[PDB]
């Protein structure tokens, strides 16, 4: 993609920490940018190349014809995207009405005005605060990590003039093919619109990389879920060999679309997480995620992922599983293989290399992604309700949270909770036990 400057591209700033020593963690001046797929992509003078769920064929009859003609512009962060930042905090609003309707956002955390901050968390801990008290069911405030190129994949593909500064180069473990630009190219060929999402279609190119979902949550539920791939770093896949949750053939690619997920509710403890629960979603939460390596080293093999929360002067560790026979409260090889078995779920995790392969991704730095969105594909029922709905709520793995099966319908959540928002803050990356104090 080429760059247009009808509106200047000004990143909202946000500080985070690196705890090199203990221990009074020291600041760093980051800045956040929005995924380019949320941006306006217009001709020279001056119409849209892409509208809703499709490309304009007079401007874009193919990848290069399209890419030659199309420009990516600045984002009005507060006005159109409901995105604002202050000190060490960032706010994402669900529905924003300007002169046009926007829904959610996906943001990336930079060091500079040209580079995504890479986080090397292996043998470390990543810690953050978050406010999910304003979210509700059918909504997902995700904070996660993906093996994106630090420069947005501008070096590796010459046709990408925009780079990280304009939020380019996204990938995750779904090998999404709804991205407008992938590996420099415009993703025009074989475009089909999605059957029920008006903001999305699917092209021949998908964008694959390892993804560690530290946090996918609303006030009714949460889940931490590593997704390894065969090729960890950015890779292009083609057509349905991309796999991903977004197709029928989700297990047909190089990435794990399902993950080894830990949902406190799904592992049987339904009093642990919710409004007025042990972990109170009406109050701010500190969430701690430690990545234990083979020999306690930032270059060792990843053996387990641990979860502590800090709320009201209580370091509370992750609720223990209560399902026979899935013991413990931490995602490790033992846990994941058992989890997948007792729940009759396809163990794509182990097939795509389990924790060892995730370790490889984390070893190379990863890019932090902050997002808010609703779910045309599955109505967020897999996060916060009974799933699949056909199944029995009493069968193990089925119940993920309290929400009714009738929740999560995109346009019903957009009418009921358009003003929902998530606030992430207080980001820190330092040695184990050296962030939460
Ligand atoms: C749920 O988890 C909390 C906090 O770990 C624990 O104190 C409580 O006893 C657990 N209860 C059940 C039923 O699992």
């Amino acid at each position: 993609q080429k760059i247009g400057k009808l509106t200047p591209e000004v990143h909202p700033p946000m500080t985070f920490q690196k705890c090199s020593e203990g221990g009074s963690c020291e600041t760093i001046q980051g800045e956040v940018v929005v995924d380019a797929n949320w941006r306006w992509v217009h001709s020279a003078q001056g119409q849209n190349c892409y509208t809703g769920n499709t490309w304009n064929p007079t401007i874009c009859p193919d990848d290069e014809t399209c890419a030659e003609n199309c420009y990516l512009d600045g984002a009005n962060y507060e006005s159109v995207y409901g995105v604002t930042t202050s000190e060490d905090s960032v706010r994402l609003n669900f529905v924003t009405q300007s002169q046009g309707k926007n829904i959610g956002s996906r943001l990336f955390l930079m060091s500079n005005e040209s580079n995504y901050q890479l986080f090397h968390v292996l043998g470390q801990e990543f810690t953050f605060d978050v406010d999910v008290s304003n979210l509700d069911c059918g909504l997902n405030g995700a904070l996660y990590l993906v093996s994106m190129d630090s420069d947005g994949g501008s070096a590796r593909f010459p046709t990408n003039e925009a780079g990280a500064k304009y939020g380019t180069g996204y990938c995750d473990a779904q090998c999404p093919r709804d991205l407008k630009f992938i590996s420099g190219s415009a993703n025009v060929d074989g475009w089909i619109p999605s059957t029920n999402n008006p903001n999305t279609g699917y092209g021949n190119l998908g964008s694959c990389c390892a993804e560690m979902d530290l946090w996918e949550a609303n006030n009714m539920a949460t889940a931490v879920t590593p997704h390894p791939c065969d090729t960890s770093s950015q890779s292009v896949c083609k057509s349905d060999s991309c796999g991903g949750a977004a197709s029928s053939n989700r297990y047909g690619g190089i990435c794990d679309p399902d993950g080894c997920d830990y949902n406190p509710y799904r592992m049987g403890n339904t009093s642990f997480f919710g409004p007025n629960k042990m972990i109170d979603t009406n109050s701010v939460i500190t969430v701690v995620t430690q990545f234990i390596t083979d020999d306690g080293s930032s270059d060792g093999k990843l053996t387990s992922i641990k979860r502590l929360y800090v709320q009201d002067g209580n370091v509370i560790s992750q609720s223990v599983s209560t399902i026979d026979g899935v013991e413990g409260n931490e995602v490790n090889e033992e846990f994941c293989t058992n989890q997948k078995k007792v729940f009759g779920d396809e163990d794509s995790f182990t097939k795509h290399g389990g924790l060892a392969k995730m370790g490889e991704a984390l070893k190379d730095g990863m890019v932090l992604v902050l997002s808010l969105w609703d779910d045309y594909q599955a109505n967020m029922l897999w996060l916060d309700s009974s799933y699949p709905t056909t199944s029995s709520p009493t069968d193990p793995g089925v119940a993920r949270g309290s929400c009714p099966t009738t929740s999560g319908v995109p346009s019903k959540v957009e009418q009921n909770y358009p003003n929902a928002y998530v606030v992430y803050s207080n980001i820190k990356v330092g040695p184990i036990d050296s962030t939460y104090k």
